[PDB]
């Protein structure tokens, strides 16, 4: 079962959008990231983009380890069945323990596709076949400024969702949804720089499929760090108008 075209064909029926919100799996804890992941879905999150961070100082060695953080993964898959996931990294961690064994362990815990940030499409080829052969989904980002050519490889390569970087990462958006689509490439999402209900609206009405969103969460995150309660309250009042922006 494919997440990602399940979820955007339930979309698509009630001419609605997808708002994607992104959190740094662990913060401010384990505990917490796990409460702050319900509460968005509770909120109104179509699918989860999460980030994943990488004998002297306890502070220094500190963080969540790649164990811990494929276990919240099983968990919030466990509660949450449907739910695309999807995850937003640097090549670093694949490399660590092997990329296969690395892709493998994401089909064991259910993630849906996986985004490696620093690393071009060009030589993604290790990457796209680790992911395929574990059911992933490869991600690849779409730049504004992106000619045909590219176009036409990360529409070929890519499954699930293609990401759309926003000029502020240069074509106008409306422009490049159409080629994509042309291409027959995965629905966009516009991910950079949207913080606002009303920027979001305008991604879907230029075509995009959803919208993704971090910075704006993350503030919340730590201007109620040591308010758990009232930080879970401060996301779900934030998530709704989002969320709404992407209905008709």
């Amino acid at each position: 079962m494919e997440r990602y075209e399940s979820l955007f064909a339930q979309l698509k029926e009630r001419k609605e959008g997808a708002f994607v919100p992104f959190v740094t799996l662990g913060d401010p804890g384990i505990e917490q990231s796990l409460k702050i992941i319900d509460t968005l879905i509770e909120a109104g999150a179509d699918a989860l983009e999460l980030g994943i961070p990488f004998a002297t100082l306890r502070a220094f060695a500190a963080g969540v380890t790649p164990a811990q953080c494929f276990e919240m993964l099983a968990l919030i898959r466990q509660k949450h069945p449907t739910i695309p996931i999807g995850l937003l990294m640097y090549a670093n961690l694949v490399f660590n323990k092997g990329i296969d064994e690395f892709y493998a362990q994401c089909e064991k815990v259910g993630v849906d596709s996986v985004l490696v940030a620093d690393v071009p499409v060009e030589e993604s080829a290790p990457f796209r076949q680790a992911a395929l052969r574990h059911n992933v989904a490869p991600i690849f980002i779409c730049p504004p400024n992106a000619d045909d050519d590219l176009l036409r490889q990360i529409a070929s390569y890519g499954r699930g969702y293609t990401y759309l970087l926003s000029r502020a990462g240069a074509l106008p958006l409306n422009h490049l949804v159409a080629k994509l689509k042309e291409y027959n490439a995965a629905p966009p999402l516009q991910g950079f720089g949207i913080s606002a209900p009303d920027q979001v609206k305008a991604a879907i009405d230029a075509g995009a499929a959803g919208a993704i969103s971090g910075s704006a969460i993350v503030k919340i995150i730590e201007q109620h760090i040591n308010e758990p309660e009232k930080m879970l309250a401060a996301l779900k009042v934030f998530v709704q108008p989002m969320k709404a922006a992407t209905r008709s």
